[PDB]
């Protein structure tokens, strides 16, 4: 309708409208070096409302993108902030959904255990997220979306692929929802350093 933003040759809508318009403030990819070369697995887009950024992260105004990208307290504040966020992930390298699911599980479980926040309630919820992804095949251009509610720690996961009606999963465990968000939104521990740098630069501009 209004064009698409190309993130590593993958189209992303400039905005996504939930309760209000959210702008693509962060973009990047997840990759791994194999045989001396960069292998791109997914393209990522993080959507936030600039007004929410101004309302909840005003304490970081004046900071440069470089300063924000190197500060985990900033990203913890972004994750803790009661404003919605949408994380859109498009598959570049086709893989079994289980590969993505177990990577998520590994990091989320490890971090929750580190904070002594991994009991049977969290384990059960996390297993449902893993089960959601393992029943799917990630063809290139398949889209995974994470919609984080502003409050009450809720996340709705969506999976869309050509030919099938979109599939969704509602996650309600606050600890799991919070750590899933931090899997992407983490200064030094984010799965996509490129997206982190991008978000930092955008928010710096928003607050400046
Ligand atoms: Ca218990
Ligand atoms: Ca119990």
């Amino acid at each position: 309708s209004t064009g698409m933003v190309m993130v590593h040759e993958v189209p992303f809508p400039p905005q996504i409208i939930t309760s209000k318009p959210l702008s693509l403030l962060g973009q990047g990819i997840t990759d791994i070096e194999i045989h001396f070369l960069q292998v791109k697995f997914t393209a990522i887009g993080v959507y936030l409302d600039p007004s929410d950024v101004k309302t909840h992260l005003d304490n970081w105004k004046g900071k440069t993108g470089k300063e924000l990208a190197g500060d985990d307290d900033f990203f913890d504040a972004l994750a803790s902030a009661e404003m919605e966020k949408v994380i859109r992930v498009v598959v570049i390298k086709e893989i079994k959904g289980a590969q993505y699911g177990v990577q998520l599980e590994n990091t989320v479980r490890d971090r929750l255990a580190e904070e002594d926040k991994y009991e049977e309630e969290e384990e059960t919820e996390l297993e449902k997220v893993v089960g959601f992804f393992q029943s799917k095949y990630f063809k290139a251009n398949s889209v995974i979306t994470y919609h984080f509610s502003a409050k009450d720690g809720i996340c709705e996961i969506g999976f869309e692929t050509e030919g099938k009606e979109e599939e969704k999963l509602k996650v309600e465990n606050a600890n799991v929802v919070g750590m899933m968000q931090r899997w992407y939104l983490s200064g030094s521990r984010g799965v996509s350093p490129s997206t982190i740098v991008s978000i930092a630069d955008s928010i710096s501009a928003v607050l400046t």
